[PDB]
């Protein structure tokens, strides 16, 4: 029944819609086109922090390293590293301002970092998620053509890769502690996933949009006295320049957790 409300609200939405929710309590989950390939967008944040992390477990202090910050590095959107051209920021700084603040400088200052796109996919490979491929760097890897599988994954893959990052082992305690926490001060998904969940529940998330109207969210959740949720929601429109819908996703959040 909750898969019906999602297909009547993808139909009424116009667009197509990929929903992975797991469970942790009964390691349940809700799938709808959740082995499609979406543009991840700005989701992708998520894999290049904790690439970073990552690394830094075996290099120490790798997260106080500086890396300089120019005219030449600004893309479409640098809220935070428009701030601080000609100085420099740490990689926690910049990981911080990727993930709060969706910062494409910091994006890629990230990739970079690690080795481009082609290291950061290897670094989700290790994880034991084959689906998720990061292609380019920003701002293209927005682009959101349908049918291009470009910076894509699917739902599933990354409802679960997630759920390693924030709730398994996939990085050291210091490291998930932090990607967390960052994650837990998003600046930029009130109006996603968490408008469709009571007040009291707590939320890590990145959102993400680009071309195509694309509009997403991931989100490890601590409802109220409950176990946590991993929720990944990814939606994208069929005309080039549609308008953002963070409203389906803060939606699809609604139908699914109703029962929990
Ligand atoms: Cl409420």
């Amino acid at each position: 029944d909750v898969q019906q409300k999602l297909a009547e609200l993808e139909r009424q939405s116009g667009g197509r819609l990929g929903v992975a929710l797991i469970n942790t309590a009964d390691n349940s989950q809700i799938l709808y086109r959740a082995d499609e390939r979406f543009a991840m967008c700005s989701t992708s944040k998520v894999m290049a922090a904790a690439a970073v992390l990552k690394k830094s477990e075996s290099e120490p202090n790798l997260l106080n390293q500086r890396v300089e910050i120019k005219k030449s590095d600004l893309v479409n959107y640098n809220p935070i590293a428009e701030k601080h051209v000609n100085g420099t920021m740490s990689l926690a700084e910049l990981s911080a301002a990727a993930l709060q603040y969706s910062d494409n400088v910091a994006m890629n200052k990230l990739i970079a970092h690690v080795g481009g796109p082609a290291s950061v996919t290897a670094f989700a490979r290790q994880l034991g998620d084959e689906t998720f491929r990061l292609d380019r760097t920003e701002p293209t890897l927005n682009t959101a053509i349908p049918g291009d599988p470009r910076d894509t994954t699917s739902p599933r893959a990354m409802a679960q890769t997630l759920r390693n990052l924030t709730l398994g082992k996939a990085l050291g305690d210091s490291q998930r502690a932090q990607l967390v926490t960052w994650m837990k001060g998003n600046t930029t998904g009130a109006a996603s996933i968490q408008a469709g969940l009571p007040a009291s529940w707590v939320v890590g998330d990145k959102t993400g949009s680009g071309g195509y109207g694309t509009t997403n969210d991931i989100a490890v959740i601590w409802p109220k006295d409950r176990a946590p949720l991993i929720l990944v929601t990814y939606f994208t429109q069929p005309q080039p320049k549609a308008e953002s819908r963070r409203d389906v996703l803060a939606s699809a959040a609604k139908i699914v957790t109703d029962g929990l």
